[PDB]
């Protein structure tokens, strides 16, 4: 059937549109109340149809704010929702169970999050996103109001919020290490009806549970959900700098600059140029009319050299962060089911100011920034897991590379097994691609916690959810 977008939570289809987000997140602490609240909260609910309402008058111009809302595992059970067939060990076992997996630091094993993360019973999670500080703020001080935050009716406690902001001028939809985000995005069939070249279409039930292509019996109240995943990831931006500034390449003939040699290893850890130019398409130079271009920023495949070529690294390296994260033609090969399943929807937002003159020219790291990482999927274990622990983590992934080559890790987000966590990748020289790199110590990415969480659909928000 073609899909309900008024029945869908509008941050899993379109997405909420953005300037700042904060994340409230909540124990409940009086669940026949939080029932009773939740009835009240509904009509504030942005579904996908509200979104792309939203969208076409942002593209014609705005106060705007977005209100979303999901449950993790801890929450249904305080609600007394049997959630015996939602999702799969992931979503039942909680994110804190994963972390060693995941490859986070720990002090093991416990990993080094937050204590809000590590510590405390997160029940759930409200998303409120707008083009103001004013506007999500008014927006919550609404929603406090409806879940009686502050006074004797309080069905809810908060644990943490966290507030996102988009990057300021030129940065704007950039992460803080610089580079353009937000740019490939699995097309969903029956919504993204369009698809750019280069985006593949995905079944909707990649994304929404009990959807054509959703490979899980389910409650009858998870159709239309999608399982969000939340990460908190701090970024040592000053230190990345230092990492690139240390290691440019030189390529034969010695014409780079020490400071072009560190730009291009950048574009080459990443996948793409800092402008979103991709180096599938451009290798050795930016091209920002390129970047600009959705209808040619993603129209590669990493098929030109393919995979399973001697010296296939010259154009991206395998482990850089996109061809670790979506491996296209190295697996293109395989089942449509197959590869449609590891996609992922993004919905992130960077956090924290940008960095200061001391933390730039000392090169040291002084304040919290980093990526409020969010995706969602139907199932946790095939999309967000998977990417993490079978692709990232894998020094030796993909399959499709000739057997010599040690690709290494994903040098943004790739975690080692053990706390020594001595990191290497292989392939970004172009012309001598056998050649390691060491990655630091230190990682560039710290994790500091999350949780994986369930959106239900606008119907079951009213019918199971809410009483
Ligand atoms: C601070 C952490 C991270 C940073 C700085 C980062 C940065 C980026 C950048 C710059 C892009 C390229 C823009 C694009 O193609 O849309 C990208 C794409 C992507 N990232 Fe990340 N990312 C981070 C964490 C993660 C995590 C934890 C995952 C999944 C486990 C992930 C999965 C993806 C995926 C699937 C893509 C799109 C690949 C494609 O379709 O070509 N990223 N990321």
């Amino acid at each position: 059937a073609p899909l309900d977008l008024n029945n869908i939570q509008g941050d899993i289809l379109g997405g909420l549109p953005k300037k700042t987000e904060t994340y409230f997140f909540f124990k409940i602490t009086d669940a026949a109340a939080f029932r009773k609240h939740l009835k009240q909260l509904i009509p504030l609910i942005t579904t996908t149809a509200q979104v792309q309402k939203d969208r076409k008058a942002i593209d014609e111009h705005l106060p705007l704010a977005g209100v979303n809302i999901a449950f993790s595992h801890a929450g249904l059970k305080k609600l007394g929702i049997n959630d015996d067939n939602l999702g799969d060990t992931a979503f039942k076992a909680g994110q804190l169970a994963d972390a060693q997996n995941l490859g986070d630091p720990g002090t093991g094993f416990v990993p080094d999050w937050d204590p809000a993360f590590k510590e405390k019973d997160i029940h759930g999670v409200i998303l409120v996103a707008g083009d103001s500080h004013e506007t999500v703020d008014k927006k919550l001080q609404e929603i406090e109001a409806i879940f009686g935050v502050g006074g004797p009716h309080a069905s809810i406690h908060e644990v943490l919020t966290i507030q996102g902001d988009v990057r300021p001028g030129d940065e704007k939809g950039h992460e803080h290490f610089g580079f353009q985000d937000g740019i490939s995005q699995p097309a969903v069939k029956g919504f993204d009806t369009n698809p750019n070249p280069g985006q593949a279409p995905v079944r909707p039930g990649v994304i929404l549970v009990g959807r054509d292509g959703d490979s899980v019996a389910r409650p009858s109240w998870a159709k239309d959900g999608s399982f969000l995943v939340f990460r908190k990831l701090q970024q040592l931006v000053p230190e990345f700098n230092k990492f690139l500034e240390e290691n440019p390449i030189k390529l034969p003939g010695n014409n780079l600059t020490p400071e072009e040699g560190s730009e291009l290893l950048g574009a080459r850890l990443v996948g793409r140029w800092k402008s979103g130019a991709p180096i599938d398409i451009t290798p050795l130079q930016d091209d920002p009319e390129l970047a600009k271009d959705p209808q040619r920023n993603n129209n590669f495949r990493f098929d030109h050299p393919f995979a399973d070529e001697q010296d296939s690294q010259t154009r991206c390296p395998f482990a850089a962060h996109i061809r670790k994260t979506n491996p296209r033609a190295d697996l293109e090969d395989a089942s449509p089911t197959s590869v449609e399943s590891r996609r992922i929807i993004r919905r992130g937002i960077p956090y924290g100011p940008e960095v200061t003159p001391e933390e730039k020219e000392s090169k040291k790291t002084k304040h919290d920034r980093g990526l409020l990482f969010v995706c969602y999927q139907s199932n946790i274990e095939n999309g967000f897991q998977f990417i993490q622990k079978s692709w990232a983590n894998n020094p030796n992934f993909p399959p499709s590379k000739p057997n010599p080559v040690t690709p290494g890790f994903d040098p943004i987000i790739g975690q080692a097994a053990n706390n020594d966590g001595a990191r290497t990748m292989s392939g970004t020289d172009p012309n001598n691609q056998a050649n390691e790199l060491s990655l630091p110590t230190e990682l560039f990415v710290v994790p500091r916690g999350g949780e994986y969480f369930f959106s239900p659909s606008i119907s079951a928000l009213k019918d199971t959810f809410a009483a």
